[PDB]
């Protein structure tokens, strides 16, 4: 059992999206310390923190507003955590709530045995210097905590979108690839993976990178794993890693074949003595093209 919690008006628009692309067998949680943008999320579970501390206001973009209304409201951390085997802590950095509350979430759930990861995306260059030094502090305190941080730079996103999009959709999009990031490892564990071996990738290992590539037509198994080795995403390429996890979703046409080519081209962009596994995802609507998902850990 996996559960999902979005730390900040960020990570709340995350979840917000990523149930309604749809995703199961993961129990949802929202946080925040605006009471009017908590109130339009469509988690299962809501918790509202420091309402001693902001009493409904945002936490006004400083860290430690957020810092201490988590540890006032450890109560309810600690109530829609135990039960939950891992713990996904999606929040967007560089604000006061995500960061600040959400490295609290984590170290909560990492020494309640749970498995912890991150997956936080760093600002735009476009939203000044200060908010920057947050947020890279921020996962800094993140780094710590978990037990593998997922940075995505939001500035890797420009190559992906075009020139023309305005503020409230570049984030929009922002959503769609934190979605891409857990739904990528989610919809592996519950022709399915074992635990005990995601344990063996992510415990302890550090700062992770994500790739994620599409490809359409004849050639699809190619030209699809070529684009996620190469994904703008990546900081690096991901030779660096002692492990990596593979993620191939298709329609019904996907055939076994296709998939243990696409993971042999990744097996030879990796290091030669890497740690690997992969699964295939069978999604109906999907017509035709597919989709490639690249984790790298432990650099
Ligand atoms: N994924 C995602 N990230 C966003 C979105 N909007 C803003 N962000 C990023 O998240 C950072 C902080 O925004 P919020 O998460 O809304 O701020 P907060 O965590 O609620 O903290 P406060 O400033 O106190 O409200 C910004 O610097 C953006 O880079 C969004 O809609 N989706």
């Amino acid at each position: 059992t996996l559960k999902v919690i979005g730390v900040g008006g960020g990570g709340n628009n995350a979840v917000n999206r990523m149930i309604d692309h749809g995703m199961n067998n993961v129990e949802f949680i929202a946080i925040n310390t605006d009471g009017q943008a908590l109130n339009l999320s469509k988690a299962e579970s809501k918790i509202q923190i420091g309402e001693k501390l902001t009493r409904g206001l945002g936490a006004g973009a400083n860290p430690e507003i957020g810092k201490k209304a988590a540890e006032e409201s450890r109560e309810q951390i600690e109530d829609a955590i135990q039960g939950a085997d891992m713990v996904f802590v999606t929040s967007g950095m560089g604000g006061g709530t995500g960061t600040g509350a959400a490295p609290v979430v984590a170290k909560i759930a990492k020494e309640m045995g749970a498995l912890t990861v991150g997956v936080v995306t760093r600002p735009f260059s476009a939203e000044g210097r200060k908010r920057q030094t947050q947020a890279a502090a921020g996962v800094e305190a993140m780094k710590a905590a978990v037990d593998t941080l997922i940075v995505i730079p939001n500035d890797r996103l420009l190559d992906i979108v075009d020139k023309s999009t305005p503020m409230m959709e570049a984030f929009k999009e922002a959503d769609n690839v934190l979605r891409q990031g857990v739904q990528g490892i989610s919809d592996l564990i519950a022709v399915n993976l074992d635990f005990a071996d995601v344990k063996t990738i992510m415990s302890n290992q550090g700062s992770a990178l994500m790739g994620i590539g599409v490809s359409s037509g004849e050639n699809r198994a190619v030209e699809a794993a070529k684009k996620a080795i190469s994904s703008p995403l990546l900081e690096t390429s991901i030779v660096g890693a002692q492990g990596v996890l593979m993620n191939i979703t298709g329609g019904e046409s996907l055939s076994l074949f296709e998939a243990q080519e696409a993971a042999d081209i990744v097996q030879d962009a990796a290091d030669e003595d890497v740690n690997m596994i992969f699964g295939t995802v069978i999604n109906p609507e999907l017509q035709d093209e597919i989709v490639v998902t690249v984790i790298a850990t432990g650099f």
